[PDB]
């Protein structure tokens, strides 16, 4: 089989600057260039390789113009626009490395040069976040950033921190999706003795998963809200999910409780889950992402706090890209390259999130005109 | 028919709740709310001083402790019943901990003191909470939370920056000092973690069957295991054989980058060679809520002590066992313990017991010949 000659490939990826030189475990670096560049241009491939993506005139709109491959990574994302796609004259396939392309106007690529494969590296990162959200829960639950800060202020009070301080064992947990990392975090939470754990998904765990892991799937989302002492969002971004926790949903959520989001920033209303830590409806919110990346120094949700001055988890958008998550996931976008570079185009069908004009993939809302290669 | 015991002078050092234990009722291990026991105690015809000003010369707990029958203490803010104190407490027959760890009482003068007084704990109480508490805080280490949170409230964004000291838990090898109640608890929460193995070290072993069911492996020799696990947790009573256990040469046995965690108690750990193994990047991180002594000192170096990073300190005030679930539970067995004195039956449950009638009554405070556990 004839493979690709001389391919452009753009990747977009965050600056390391220096830490990056220290730590060549940090892959997913303009520096690194996910270990790709050799392997490239050993090939007669091109890489070009920025950080530059967001303002007019960016080196990713020049040079977006004619990369047939575009590697982006979701920790520092390269929107690809519908009025980008119309000037990516020669893209064929935008790899995510990582995982979560909405950063990609999904439905515009299927309208671009004939179709556009958007792949991603499914299950690369998957456990690295459900490590974060159980993280982030207990961080949230056990009171631990007023703590922590009243300590390194040089101060002492049990009572001010331990007044807002549970134990997880007894909660009810809920996971919005149940797909790699939902499952993974009801799967870490089994151990900690929950009441209950719960699910809301339209493509439900098998009964005997169910059974193993000890989980409930609730049919109707705002029943499962009212139910949870913590909710954790573990689904993609897409037209359905995106602002879906909004004021009136996050109403529906117990007074008090507690809100883990790792998914998608633009899942939230930031504004309305801002409002509810300031009145006490929500006890605290906490995860990694944001809407835009890199979030905007003055974004709400870096200060926000609940009426006691905690109730904030939040950290730049980095579970996903933890040292062991990037060596899988650079491995990863060699595989999804190597496979439309050598011209088999012999995608793992689980990798493709739109490919040949349609959607591949059943978890970016319920379609009719899914294919499934 | 036993007679009960007749005006009892109770005595209780609890933490000062301020406007706090007012506003949440929930805070009952304070001095403004007792435990829930005043009324209780008061319809019996006993009486109860409660305190928080315990450190000083002159303290009020000094002044009282010189005729109090009964002293409750609690190790968030600990009444410290030295030799010279025990030997002052002319009336002292049960010493009862509203929480779990005896050692702010000197057990080997307890035992010589008004005949061996009763050193009793709420056993059980809030051990899942401490154990949630250590795979917290394992994880808020491993993951590099703290100096990521610090970058948000600041303003800032550099994924690279807090990323390069980010791992996963998954394939790494936890161990623990200490297999009872926390330490088995801790590997029971750590199982669906898939670490590439979980150990433990500890006189007391688990059956086989419990070694199977969580799928862990006994270490026979404390360094041994030191120098095979990337995390290492504390979860042992402090006694005579573990003061200054974690000194230099037993911290320079843990792999260099490993993350320690401690809510066992502060002097377990010899706290300058812990910040020393921090700065210099032997170990990446340190974390847990207990200090030696407590309050802690404004100037403590584990308050501000950081990795050559910038980070590796999740540290926190005494607050892990003090959690709102445990203290409606310790609150409630420290009324149990007091009625099996006061009502004459001394019905302990053993587990409850660290020192009774003049011996040690566990198992756990070290290896000892002369323990006498009741049964
Ligand atoms: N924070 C990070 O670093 C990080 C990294 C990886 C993935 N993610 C995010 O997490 C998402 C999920 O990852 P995954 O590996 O679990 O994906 P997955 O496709 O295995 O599972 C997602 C699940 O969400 C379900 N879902 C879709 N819409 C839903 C809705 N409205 N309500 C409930 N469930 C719904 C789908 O049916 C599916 O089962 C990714 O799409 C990405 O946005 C974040
Ligand atoms: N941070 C908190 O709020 C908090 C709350 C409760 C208990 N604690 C501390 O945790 C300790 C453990 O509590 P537990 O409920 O698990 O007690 P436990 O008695 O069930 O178990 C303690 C175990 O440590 C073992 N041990 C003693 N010396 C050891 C040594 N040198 N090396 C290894 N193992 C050794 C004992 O054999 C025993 O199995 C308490 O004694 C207390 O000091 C802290």
């Amino acid at each position: 089989t004839a493979r690709l000659q001389m391919v452009k490939v753009l990747a977009v990826l965050y600056d390391g600057g220096e830490h990056a030189k220290q730590v060549p475990g940090l892959l997913g670096t303009t520096e690194n260039e996910l270990g790709l560049r050799k392997w490239l241009e050993d090939q007669g491939h091109t890489l070009v390789t920025t950080s530059d993506k967001d303002r007019e005139g960016s080196t990713f709109d020049r040079e977006l113009e004619d990369a047939e491959i575009i590697i982006t990574t979701p920790f520092h994302p390269g929107y690809l626009t519908a009025e980008r796609l119309a000037r990516a004259k020669k893209l064929k396939l935008a790899v995510t490395a990582g995982i979560g392309s909405d950063h990609v106007d999904l439905d515009a690529a299927n309208k671009t040069n004939g179709g556009i494969t958007v792949a991603e590296v499914t299950g690369s990162n998957v456990v690295s976040v459900a490590e974060h959200v159980v993280m982030t829960i207990l961080v949230l639950v056990r009171n631990f950033v007023p703590a922590h800060e009243q300590i390194e202020a040089g101060r002492w009070d049990v009572a001010e921190v331990a007044k807002d301080e549970y134990d997880l064992e007894g909660k009810v947990v809920g996971t919005v999706g149940v797909g790699r990392i939902g499952e993974r975090v009801l799967r870490r939470l089994k151990g900690f003795d929950c009441k209950e754990l719960l699910y809301y998904d339209y493509q439900p765990l098998s009964p005997e998963k169910e059974k193993e892991i000890g989980c409930r799937r609730v049919e109707n989302l705002e029943e499962m809200l009212a139910q949870c002492d913590v909710v954790t969002i573990n689904c993609p971004l897409h037209e359905s999910t995106r602002g879906l926790f909004n004021k009136d949903l996050i109403s529906k959520m117990k007074r008090g409780s507690w809100l883990v989001n790792t998914a998608r920033g633009a899942i939230v209303v930031k504004e309305d889950v801002a409002e509810a830590l300031r009145t006490g409806h929500l006890r605290g919110y906490g995860g990694d992402v944001w809407f835009p990346q890199p979030a905007p120094a003055d974004h709400v949700l870096r200060t926000a706090k609940n009426p006691f001055g905690g109730g904030n988890a939040m950290v730049p958008h980095m579970s996903g890209t933890s040292l062991d998550a990037q060596k899988r996931y650079a491995e990863g976008v060699k595989r999804i390259l190597d496979s439309y570079l050598s011209g088999r185009f012999d995608y793992r069908p689980e990798d493709l999130i739109v490919h040949q004009g349609k959607y591949a993939t059943r978890a970016y809302g319920q379609r009719e005109d899914v294919k499934i290669p």
